């Protein structure tokens, strides 16, 4: 059912999760009514997007993004090397959330994948708090020494101590020993997961890939991690996407896994060859250990899966845009005939 991106080596990161964004139905519809009439054809990324997009939900041959790449401005080999995938991810929503202003679809972007938690420092020996609530799109949690996303949630809220040398200034009070911590207030609907697998090293000054066992479920429960439950929405989290890479470095291969219409039924991704895969090896087979494996990870609350995941239809694409870009491919098969 399902169409690939043309490969693009120097892209990295960018084909794997164009796919995961295209999957989040309730964003690409609101894509799609973006009102880019008005846009430069070349200059505007809203534009771009929307092109890809609707080339992935009709085309049966492979889709090109390198309209897309120009109109984002990362047109160099190492535009990729100089950026984490998140960072991708914010440049992409960014543009859309901000085109989606003073429209019907203003405040999407937020909606889906914005969460908030709690940043906090508590003195310990005199009565003095301090709360700061910060919003947050995506999580990047630790594995180093961790088995499993159980344990790096724990590790993400685990208090740390400040003394000694690292003491916290309660300036009405003194320099005090005290606890820091984090907590969540809410986890959105889209849960963006990166893994941290790429560390720097002083002892050789670069970036090394850390190829250990992480593993990760197909449910996910994170109740225990909010600040407060809701009995009536409970935090259980379903697999969506597994953004994998092989090797050691920017030149190894990247794949996405996905299970698109959230039934469990998956597919693999591998740029232009996407097909049908078992649950085992989207899961199980990117833990790592035996230097493929998942670096970033997708779920979705399960009290919002239906929406999320709404079914998307010609019928919810402004005609404008149809004709729009059905004529560039009338120009485009012109000059090529
Ligand atoms: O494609 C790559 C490079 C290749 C490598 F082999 F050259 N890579 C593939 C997997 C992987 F982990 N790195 N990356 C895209 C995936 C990547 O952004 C995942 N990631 C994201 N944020 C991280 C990582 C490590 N630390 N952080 C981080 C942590 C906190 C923060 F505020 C900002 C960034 C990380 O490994 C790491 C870099």
């Amino acid at each position: 059912g399902y169409v690939g991106l043309k490969n693009q080596g120097a892209t990295c990161y960018m084909n794997s999760l164009l796919q995961t964004l295209f999957f989040t139905n309730q964003l690409r519809k609101a894509v799609y009514m973006m009102p880019t009439e008005g846009d430069d054809s070349s200059k505007s990324v809203p534009l771009a997007l929307q092109r890809v997009f609707y080339e992935l939900q009709h085309s049966d041959k492979p889709v090109g993004t390198k309209k897309l790449t120009k109109s984002f401005g990362w047109e160099t080999l190492d535009s990729f090397m100089q950026h984490d995938v998140q960072e991708l991810c914010r440049v992409l929503l960014d543009n859309v959330e901000n085109k989606m202003k003073g429209t019907c679809v203003e405040g999407t972007i937020p909606k889906l994948f914005r969460g908030k938690m709690v940043s906090y420092i508590q003195c310990k020996e005199v009565d003095y708090r301090s709360d700061r609530r910060e919003d947050y799109y995506d999580i990047q949690l630790s594995i180093k020494g961790k088995k499993n996303i159980f344990e790096s949630f724990v590790d993400y809220v685990a208090v740390e101590q400040l003394d000694g040398d690292n003491k916290y200034d309660a300036g009405e009070h003194g320099l005090q020993e005290a606890e820091k911590g984090v907590k969540f207030l809410t986890l959105p609907p889209v849960l963006h997961l990166q893994l941290m697998r790429f560390m720097y090293d002083p002892q050789t000054d670069q970036n090394i890939k850390i190829n250990d066992r992480f593993e990760f479920p197909e449910q996910l429960p994170l109740d225990e991690f909010l600040q407060k439950t809701d009995p009536k929405d409970p935090a259980n989290y379903i697999l969506h996407a597994v953004l994998v890479h092989s090797g050691d470095n920017h030149g190894g291969h990247y794949v996405v896994y996905l299970n698109p219409k959230g039934d469990g039924k998956w597919c693999k991704f591998d740029d232009d060859v996407v097909s049908r895969c078992t649950k085992e090896e989207a899961i199980e087979h990117n833990y790592g250990g035996h230097c493929t494996n998942a670096y970033m990870l997708v779920y979705i609350r399960e009290s919002k899966l239906s929406e999320v995941l709404q079914a998307v239809t010609d019928h919810d694409i402004p005609q404008q845009l149809v004709e729009r870009l059905q004529e560039e491919k009338r120009i485009e098969a012109q000059k090529r005939k």
